[PDB]
């Protein structure tokens, strides 16, 4: 229900450093952490890139002050209207960020503050996430439209996989923003589920809906429905995320109006073509069944049809995954973001 300061939050957290912002020569430095770049702006969020002891760090920035003055909408229960804040989300996440601790999730390794600022550490997950977005989906440029060997894709499906049997299983934590942008690999190349600010724990296995990305969501969204499967949500976005892998593009869900999304979804079929169908279009390899059997089992409408978790890992599809075409994949990425 309602939560407290974010002293009764962190009271908890054994590594919470207090702030020591300082310069030495031409650096800004937060505790040791030397500032190298702002990796997004995220209007709001901020993702800083640092190192330390010859360590790139991510350290993810918070403003109470900033986060409390932008507020919305929420509408009650009682007619009287409600009022969130940007900061009371971020409450929320603090929770859960507080206690994620995975090999498969992306997890802080220390908390930074004076109850005011907030700077998160995480490790620098140097191989970038899984895909980037800009017009359509590309792995490293986008004059070169290179498609991740699906050997590869095998095991980023696998280790998300693991990620979600932690959070739904062993944490009950929903994380409702699965999206490329959220899956990361370093240069080894391991691959971690990232951003929790939008995740929630789920009550009876359900969360109450409509939060996250627009074309991740699922079709349960648009329906009669007031709560939707936690688990089978996730499902459903690793399963767009899948087909972005596939073609490099999102289904029917191809923004301008939305409208047109939300329309599509809940009615819409997926059309399954081979990897560059929907890519030789804006420029002026091939899918076997197997593939689009296995994604299939992945985007079913009904959620109670859709495939659990259990299920897909130990499909026929990702039996014969190898870790090490993983690892040579992201040992070559590097290479070529050694200089690019
Ligand atoms: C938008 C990008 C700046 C961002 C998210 O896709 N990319 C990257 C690239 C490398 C990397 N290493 C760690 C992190 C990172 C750390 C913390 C969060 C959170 N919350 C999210 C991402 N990240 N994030």
């Amino acid at each position: 229900g309602p939560l407290g300061s974010m002293k009764d939050i962190l009271s908890n957290y054994s590594n919470l450093i207090y702030l020591n912002k300082y310069v030495k020569e031409k650096d800004k430095y937060i505790n040791d952490y030397r500032i190298i770049r702002t990796l997004n702006q995220g209007k709001f969020n901020k993702i800083i890139l640092c190192e330390k002891d010859n360590k790139f760090y991510a350290l993810k920035k918070y403003e109470k002050s900033l986060l409390e003055k932008k507020r919305d909408f929420t509408k009650s229960n009682n007619d009287k209207i409600s009022i969130k804040s940007k900061y009371d989300d971020f409450k929320n996440e603090l929770q859960i960020i507080t206690d994620i601790k995975n090999e498969y999730c992306l997890t802080c390794e220390g908390i930074i503050t004076n109850y005011d600022e907030v700077y998160i550490i995480y490790e620098y997950m140097e191989n970038d996430s899984i895909l980037k977005f800009d017009e359509y989906f590309f792995v490293l440029d986008k004059n070169y439209t290179c498609f991740i060997p699906i050997q590869v894709i095998k095991c980023i499906i696998k280790s998300v996989l693991n990620s979600f049997s932690y959070i739904h299983n062993e944490k009950n934590i929903c994380h409702r923003d699965v999206k490329p942008s959220n899956i990361l690999m370093d240069k080894n190349g391991r691959v971690k589920l990232s951003d929790f600010g939008e995740s929630e724990y789920m009550v009876d296995k359900k969360i109450k809906g409509s939060r996250g990305t627009y074309e991740f969501m699922p079709p349960e969204f648009f329906s009669n429905e007031s709560s939707y499967n936690g688990a089978k949500v996730d499902i459903w976005s690793l399963g767009i995320c899948l087909y972005v892998m596939f073609y490099n593009v999102v289904p029917f869900s191809l923004k301008i109006s939305l409208v047109e999304l939300f329309n599509n979804i809940r009615t819409k079929n997926i059309e399954y073509p081979l990897d560059r169908n929907h890519f030789l279009y804006p420029l002026t390899n091939f899918l076997s069944n197997e593939d689009i059997d296995f994604l299939k089992l992945f985007l079913r409408k009904n959620p109670a049809e859709r495939i659990t978790s259990e299920d897909a890992l130990k499909h026929e599809w990702l039996a014969d995954t190898n870790i090490e075409d993983l690892r040579e994949f992201s040992k070559e990425l590097y290479k070529k973001r050694k200089k690019l």
